[PDB]
């Protein structure tokens, strides 16, 4: 399928312990895309200083229409020393990997993969 429906729980960026996914805008799209398939990314809603706290290359989810069944739709675009690899919408936040953090929500989002 082109689209996977998912929910990721959403982390507080205190709480994560792993804060990016990689060295590369090429390997943290990669990473990301992986974890989204296997379960194991969360999604850490950005404001006034949680960027800094999170390690560059970033991976943002970005609404890419404006929802079915509830799921908004989402692509990845990935931003490196401020030169972002995509073009999409609004920011929904920061992908991470999740290692078992207490959510405190969850984003319904309909993932173009």
């Amino acid at each position: 399928k082109t689209h996977v429906q998912l929910s990721l729980p959403v982390l507080q960026v205190r709480d994560v312990l792993v804060r990016g996914f990689g060295d590369s805008v090429e390997e943290v799209l990669s990473e990301a895309r992986q974890h989204l398939k296997d379960g194991t990314c969360g999604l850490v809603e950005v404001e006034k200083g949680v960027l800094p706290q999170l390690e560059q290359p970033y991976v943002f989810i970005k609404r890419s229409d404006a929802a079915p069944h509830g799921h908004v739709m989402v692509e990845l675009v990935a931003e490196l020393e401020g030169i972002q690899y995509g073009r999409s919408g609004e920011t929904l936040g920061v992908l991470v990997p999740h290692v078992g953090e207490i959510p405190v929500a969850y984003r319904k989002v309909l993932l173009r993969k």
